[PDB]
């Protein structure tokens, strides 16, 4: 059989694992979104066209480096490459734009070798900003000594250098060098366990967010989110003009993990930013934090992105390591809506191969999901409500499993009716048909959603305009190989025009 | 607080049982069909009007005794009482007519009675000179293949298992038997042969005659007696012909053979009666429950109606309240998954027939709310096959949707019954309001748990979309008047894409106006 | 293909039901207790010997009828028939004695002077219930007397008054309307379901009867109409020091008792679902809710539950039961009732040995039909994770007994306790409880699974010899009763030192 359907019939989680078959081929549809960071290796129109063809859904722009001119030129080239496929709306793929903020930073003020088990004093004394050595160190954070206790740890430069504070004061701390390594200039400082009172948006962040509103970006990946106030501050900065732009909170430290629930409720989605998280928490604990956040986002129905070092060896090599193949599969198996590439697409030698590998692994892992347990648990956990769209969404997903459907076709203006289908995790691809260009770009955040942008003019009778939109989605799935003529599909629509009225589920053969 | 909703939220079967609460009131919907047997206690037009008000759905006619003229007058009385409520279509309840066959039987001859002594020796003859010479030593019976179908050491029961026998010696013409249980041996008494593959025909010559008579009398269904194998149901269907092609055949499972060959019988039938009366005569009386829960579960799994039957409320023949065993039996049958429950002597000949119908209605309604729907609905789709039928996928989608929004009802437009029947096998908590213009469809829909059939008598509109909207709004009126929901509750609506039967593919989540 | 093991291997509850097989025979062991009420039909030592053989575990004495002399002579005859098998301790079956109390009953007077005279009542007639005590022996068709003096002080006009197991229904318009007629007899139960009857918990008759129970060495008390936890505490304090080891089973018989169930159960030693009175006090259609609630909560708490009343009611006059009756017995066992009961079927009926036998047969077929895979998983999950070694041993023993499909679980016990802890996890395997305490042996019949054996062998001086003597005694019992043969595998529960509270040892042994 195909698409692990023998494993799909299994009575237990263990027997499901036992029946996983490498000779069982998957369907064409790949459900997990792929976020690629664009930099020097993948910035040209020519490379970006191939990036789309290899399977990029979201172009991430990291505002830790680079000016507004560099980033606008990148955004222009993304759109140039995307709109070159716009002549055929049947085969057109919407490509999202994401702004990743720099965030609040703690920085040090040429290599000095710290001895393993020596005395290093931190200072706030401003004349030692060019005078950093093995005895004296300066930081740009001014409230360091209040948020750090006696015996608290201080990490410098990606956690390569670890200090531990022996005596606390007001203008100073005196530490002990626990992990050594060479100390340098302008290097990142992390504080594990602490509740850092640095602002939610920096002064750079505010200008960069406003630039996001100008450049019509679809989502904000917001760095170092510690609490619900922080999301609300990003939201306030985005204003009324940026109010449909999704805020994806990056969970990057202990405080963010501990306050996950208030952050999730305030945000439009989550990034497991494992890079900084693995600097701030113990590296053996990052998987616990990953599975927790993915689980709870699956429970809430909000997007979750797994990020950082997923195919890290692909920067230099054309094949990944076996850890890396396993990381991508297990993130998709956990339930991550999106998977991310950073230096793999931004600076490395094989960006096209890394996108391809993420596409190949995800499709293979989506087939291996135990939907029998998963649909049972998601139903049980989600409450009894009186929203008609929610009842329609769960009925559609139920119907799709009963007929082993080719797709669930959903008409949507804002995204939501399709978002509500996606949260019950069907096997069948969700074709979200929309006239709204931002909705089509934002749908890549949600597992299972295959967004199509309908460019056909509005028909004169409303029921006919709905049928035309359903037909357009019939034509897409036939041309992308999702289904053929006479395959049974699920069709979701509503009773009147406008958002909020999806109430109608139809089971139809493809004409 | 209501309809056992706290118990419904429980994570285990045990905690579900622990949370069952006597101060948690059920909804006014009662889902289980009540089949009342009509006889001398309930026959008049006046009494039958009260029977429908008390909650009768199916009037059962037992063709074991009584002339065709007598039975047709019963049927006419049923229909007169039923049609007295037709002036209010919103309040009108459809009433089915059922024909229960006599079946083939083995009878004794003529003695006037004698005395069978316990531990003594008796002799069976097929010799027709001893036909009217039955005594305490010699017994005649009317089934000539009896020596072929029993072996040595096997049991023979006489007079509803009052007298037990055991054959010690057998011949080609005759049997020699020791008396196991003593008792009064009378004339023309029933004979059961436990464990025997009896070769009595599917349809007897009296049964042939009565089956064509039901076609003439327009009966909705047939309760066919003593069904042992697939070819037996085919014979019933053959005898009914194309004139009776829409009449439902419910097989009565009455012996060991019918129980053992259950899967082929079920596949050939429209539904199954657990005919416990004769079943406990033929099989040991402590094994009836095993056969009850087997047949109910398989019928549930197949999606075909199952009737629980015989002595459900027995003491109510003489008494106005049932016993505690009787209360429990009706409850646990509904909990097992029986689509219909039956009354025999309680409504045929007993002193309190209205109280018996009212008691089955009160017990079923309570037991329907105590169903653990969470485990049941989970198990029902897990055992359901993946097929490409649009209606089947719509049905399960509708039931899923109904649990998610705790809907007042699932409103189904149906021509032949079938779309509403497909909903019914997934066991929703919500009542299934089946709207039909077909009168028989409305009558036969009482066979399936959950279904509340309404017969629309408003004429066909010219625009079919308006005719669909009229029938949906009619079903809204019914549930409002019967207390199923009120304005602004959310219900599930099932329609199809074109007129005609077989096209139910549209599920809508709709506010009550 | 035996014991419904095809059914046992099902992955769902529905498929377990589908696989239930009439040609799959059960084991010889019957786990559910049978309590028989002894009256005129079962009184004689002759009938009582055949009761024990047909499967009686507990003799119930109903003190709503009869004098203390009648009951003492009944008790003596129970003990004569029980001790007539004491000569071989391998084949001796311990028989418990239960006292069922009268309680706060309301009863009618005598029809025309006698207990056995009956009048006929018709639907729509009128009869006047009076309170003056001259009419206490000349009750007829017109005038009735009842002993509760505060009858007018609680009820209203339009309230329903039920006489003789709810069969005669009246309605106060006291001048009443006969809602439901039938046969009216002498000294019949009266119910007032609307009323808040302020009759005392333990009446003066109850005190004399409870005193008598202490003097006659009864094993348990079935206490009538328990409303609240302080009713249980009142019976406990009436029994005192002298009756401290007598178990208190609280009969739940009205609406208040159901409502305050959790506080009753924590105070009691066990529960009776007293369905007869319960079905008049609450709507009869709600009895099964109340039955399954109580059986479920008692299974969850590990305390005994008895299903009682009209389980085989037609067998008072018939040698076979109705289809409802066979279903009720099965479903009560399937629900999880530790004991089943017969009342008038064994007390006064024409076929009393056939009722005991029919309960034995149905229960044994139903015990095979238990979906053990779901049940044990649910009982484990709802068990607290505790620091008690005895609880860990018992649950390991049950788990081990499922894995080897065990012939028995052999448990040495002083007080009953270690064997009770096995019983609450519901194994398929019979629990052979070996004890030297004879009261423990009688009281163990309250718990599903437990086959109690009384060791009459003297104490060996080395303690490990004495332990192995009791283990091999139990081994001989199941060999003699056909529970297992030689080479079959049993579970043995013992402890690390003598005295109660130290069971920590689970052994998986071949039968020698
Ligand atoms: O997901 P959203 O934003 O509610 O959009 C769903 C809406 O789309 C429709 O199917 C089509 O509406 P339009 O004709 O306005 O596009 C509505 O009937 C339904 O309410
Ligand atoms: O249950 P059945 O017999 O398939 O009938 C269901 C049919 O009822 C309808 O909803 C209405 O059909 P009619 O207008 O022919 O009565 C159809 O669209 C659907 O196919
Ligand atoms: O169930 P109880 O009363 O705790 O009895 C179990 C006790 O019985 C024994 O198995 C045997 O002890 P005795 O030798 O004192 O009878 C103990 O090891 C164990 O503590
Ligand atoms: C093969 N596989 C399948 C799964 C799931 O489908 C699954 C994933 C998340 C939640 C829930 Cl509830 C489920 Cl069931 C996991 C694995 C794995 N990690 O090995
Ligand atoms: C309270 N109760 C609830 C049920 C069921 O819902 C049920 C019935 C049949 C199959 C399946 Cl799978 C289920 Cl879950 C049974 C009882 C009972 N017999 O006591
Ligand atoms: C056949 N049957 C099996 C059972 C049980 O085993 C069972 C009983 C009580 C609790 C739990 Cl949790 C379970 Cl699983 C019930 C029936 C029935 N009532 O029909």
């Amino acid at each position: 059989q195909t698409q692990q359907l023998h494993a799909a019939m299994a009575d237990t989680f263990l027997e499901h694992m036992c029946r996983l078959d490498i000779d069982s081929p998957p369907i064409t549809a790949r459900n997990t979104g792929i976020i690629c960071t664009i930099g020097p290796a993948s910035r040209s129109v020519e490379t970006l066209k191939e990036m789309i063809k290899s399977g990029m859904n979201v172009a991430r722009l990291n505002f830790s480096h680079g000016t507004h001119e560099y980033h606008a030129e990148t955004i222009k080239n993304v759109r140039t490459a995307t709109e070159s496929f716009a002549s055929d709306p049947i085969l057109y793929r919407p490509v999202a734009v994401a702004l990743d903020t720099k965030g609040p930073e703690i920085r040090t003020g040429a290599e000095v070798e710290l001895k393993k088990g020596a005395t290093l004093k931190i200072t706030l004394d401003n004349a030692y900003m060019e005078k950093c050595d093995e005895n004296i160190l300066w930081l740009d954070y001014k409230n360091i000594c209040k948020v750090v206790e006696v015996g608290s740890k201080i990490y410098v430069d990606d956690g390569l250098i670890s200090l531990q504070v022996k005596q606390k004061g007001a203008d100073f701390l005196v530490t002990e060098v626990e992990n050594g390594g060479s100390l340098g200039s302008k290097k990142g400082v992390n504080l594990p366990g602490a509740a850092v009172d640095l602002p939610a948006v920096s002064e750079k962040d505010i200008q960069d967010l406003k630039f996001g509103v100008e450049q019509d970006v679809d989502m904000v990946f917001a760095s170092f989110i510690r609490k619900a106030s922080d999301v609300h501050e990003v939201r306030k900065v985005l204003g009324e003009k940026g109010k449909n732009i999704k805020i994806i909170s990056k969970i990057e430290n202990h405080e963010g993990v501990r306050r996950f629930d208030e952050i999730l409720e305030a945000s439009d989605g989550i990034m497991v930013a494992r890079g900084d998280l693995g600097i701030e928490i113990p590296a053996e604990k990052v998987f616990l934090a990953q599975k927790m956040m993915i689980g709870r986002c699956n429970r809430a129905g909000k997007p979750v992105i797994c990020a950082t070092q997923m195919l890290e060896s692909m920067i230099k090599k054309p094949r990944p390591t076996r850890a890396e193949g396993s990381d991508v599969a297990n993130a998709v198996l956990d339930g991550a809506d999106c998977i991310m590439l950073s230096g793999e697409t931004a600076k490395g030698d094989y960006p096209l191969e890394a996108v391809r590998m993420q596409h190949l692994i995800a499709r293979e892992a989506e087939a291996a999901i135990y939907h029998l347990q998963l649909f049972e648990e998601l139903r049980r956990l989600a409450p009894i409500t009186s929203d008609p769209t929610e009842a329609t969404a769960v009925g559609a997903v139920e119907a799709s499993f009963k007929c082993c459907s080719g797709a669930i076709i959903v008409l949507t203006k804002s995204g939501r009716s399709a978002h509500q289908v996606a949260r019950y995790r069907p096997r069948a691809p969700i074709i979200a048909v929309t006239r709204n260009p931002q909705t089509a770009r934002q749908a890549h955040l949600y597992r299972g959603i295959f967004p199509v942008l309908c460019k056909d003019p509005v028909q004169e009778a409303w029921a006919e305009d709905v049928d035309l939109r359903v037909n357009f989605a019939m034509n897409v799935g036939k041309a992308r190989g999702f289904f053929k003529k006479g395959d049974v599909v699920i069709v979701l629509t509503g009773w009147r025009p406008g958002s909020g009225f999806t109430n109608t589920m139809r089971v139809v053969p493809v004409p």
